[PDB]
């Protein structure tokens, strides 16, 4: 239920690192961490995850606090905007695919990634996002979850 | 000159691998290689570097298609997008720092970074950048050169 939502994120985070988008996967992790530590009913398995996540998280920031980009890890303002610009370019590219492009499992994965990126941005930076912008993002997530269902029911397939 | 530049870009790229931006480090290497192979008669070390770089660029491709964001390594348009977003943001931050911020080595390294990144974009996707954008990119590069000049004279430093 919960450990699944976090598990997805953590999986995607690792994928983003292995491809070389470290800063993105960084925040995805930090996000997954808050996600786990938010459940008052923690379980052995998740606790080990929090630790593993924090360990990685720390190592990453330490190695950057090379010296040109630090600002994306120290300035949550710039980090939020960089994260948003990246997620948005991906999101917008995927909308078009929903119209003309192919409707395969890659799209399904791509849309969940968008949902997690958006979710990450909203969770990590609440008091930094315009009430107008929050709604926008909350809507983009819903849009994903909608066509995601349209795929499971073959409606768009 | 060619040797000097290649060495710089290469050094910058390696710096981005350490931070986590493997995608940026990737395109710099493509650019670096194209630079080294631009000279019909180059030193052995340089050709050896070209080879070294290619083996790396080759390797990087095998690991990537993650399977969602690999659409960056196989698309000249998207790649350019995520490339400009990153470079453009850094460029602005540095423009501000030129005014109030400290005028240390960092500001220097940063300005050079912007020059290579902007030059990497212009080189790699010149046949995909409108005539207007080319001038706009070249202007910023020029501006970097100019400010570096001032920092040397102590006119701004």
């Amino acid at each position: 239920s919960m450990a699944s939502n976090a598990a997805r994120v953590v999986a995607t985070a690792k994928d983003f690192d292995k491809v070389g988008l470290g800063i993105i996967g960084y925040y995805l992790q930090l996000y997954a961490v808050e996600l786990i530590l938010s459940e008052e009913d923690r379980s052995q398995e998740m606790t080990a995850l929090a630790t593993e996540l924090l360990d990685t998280i720390e190592a990453f920031k330490k190695e950057i606090g090379l010296h040109v980009m630090n600002t994306l890890i120290h300035d949550q303002e710039k980090a939020k905007i960089y994260m948003l610009n990246f997620t948005m370019s991906l999101y917008n590219e995927k909308l078009k695919q929903l119209k003309d492009g192919p409707w395969d499992v890659m799209l399904k994965r791509s849309l969940w990634c968008c949902i997690d990126l958006f979710s990450c941005i909203l969770h990590l930076w609440k008091e930094n996002i315009s009430e107008t912008s929050t709604n926008s993002l909350q809507k983009r997530i819903k849009y994903c979850k909608i066509y995601l269902s349209k795929l499971a029911k073959g409606e768009i397939g």
